[PDB]
């Protein structure tokens, strides 16, 4: 079997992508936040504090013929965000691909965050299932159960530039990118589809191999990369600066950015300038809130959004996992 269906952006910066979601029988569609850095799947539901709930689509599984309640399971996980509730079993659908007993988690609370934002209907996860945080049966990912029916054991994220893109599941769309796709090895150790790159550019400089070990992760928005790294780009922009109220790199809103480069392997990903802008940090500010950012207090790096949408992204679940990056 295989699974393809559109991922759109939630505001004209990119924030995140929402992907419809079959839920149930008959289908309740909702829109969902794929996120590679975790592991559960939850939904705004019939269940959620009703003050918490503020123009999300809620799952109701009491109006699904194919809901179970999973007796005594519960789930809780932070993202500063958070939520937590109860677990039922149904029947989910991700553009055509469907599994049967997946585990859906209700939200019985969302913290403000999820609350205030509309678009999002809650989250899958497509990290490893070792993340899931059901307890106390752990379960399995929509793509983990999935995995063993497509045609072959891989998704793909092809995520757009102020634009629409795909998730696809079972199959790589050849069509899709351009030249030809480079894998490179991951640790599933610490439960995320980890990476080490080979090293950067900025602009049209010169190439420096050093690796950046990190996660590929579509549920964050912006990249986050060693300091060292970070003062190097922004260095490049007149009158760039990180600042401590904000919470990070700003630049003059009339700055033209530079683009960015990162290794895979022998081979190489732009980041055009323009994917780095993040627009004014408040609304009217000439000051523009900057697309890469320090990863230190973090712990981890992290190829967010703004690295993924500059390349077709394979997440090869063979029984070696991989990662495969091409440019397109
Ligand atoms: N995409 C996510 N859900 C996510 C959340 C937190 C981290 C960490 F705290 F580890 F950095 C990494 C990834």
């Amino acid at each position: 079997s295989t699974g393809s269906a559109t991922t759109t952006p939630i505001d004209s910066l990119d924030d995140a992508y929402i992907t419809p979601v079959q839920i149930g029988t008959p289908a309740q569609t909702l829109n969902l936040d794929f996120d590679t850095g975790s592991s559960d799947l939850w939904v705004f539901s019939s269940e959620t504090t009703a003050s918490e709930v503020d123009g999300q689509t809620i799952y109701t599984p009491s109006k699904s013929t194919t809901a179970k309640l999973l007796s005594g399971a519960t789930w809780s996980i932070s993202y500063g965000s958070s939520s937590s509730g109860d677990v039922y079993t149904d029947t989910v659908s991700v553009g055509g691909l469907t599994v049967t007993g997946q585990a859906v988690e209700s939200a019985k609370k969302v913290s403000s965050s999820f609350t205030e934002d509309s678009t999002i209907d809650g989250l899958l996860g497509l990290a490893f299932s070792t993340l899931n945080t059901v307890s106390p049966t752990q379960q399995k990912t929509f793509f983990d159960n999935a995995k063993a029916s497509l045609d072959s054991p891989v998704f793909t994220a092809d995520l757009g530039y102020h634009a629409p893109g795909t998730y696809n599941f079972g199959f790589i769309d050849t069509t899709a990118y351009t030249g030809s796709i480079t894998y490179t090895a991951v640790s599933t150790k610490q439960g995320f589809w980890e990476w080490t790159s080979t090293g950067y550019a900025v602009g049209s400089g010169t190439f420096k191999s050093t690796s950046i070990d990190g996660i590929a992760d579509t549920g964050t928005t912006l990249l986050y990369l060693p300091a060292t790294v970070v003062s190097a780009y922004w260095a490049q922009v007149s009158g760039a600066k990180s600042s401590s109220s904000v919470g990070g790199y700003v630049f003059p809103c009339s700055a033209t950015l530079p683009s960015f480069t990162f290794g895979v392997g022998s081979a190489r990903i732009v980041i055009p300038g323009d994917y780095i802008d993040f627009g004014p940090i408040s609304t009217g500010s000439s000051s523009c809130f900057g697309g890469i950012q320090s990863s230190a207090g973090i712990g981890i790096n992290i190829f967010g959004d703004v690295a993924l949408k500059a390349a077709f992204v394979v997440f090869n679940g063979a029984t070696t996992p991989t990662l495969g990056f091409a440019s397109k």
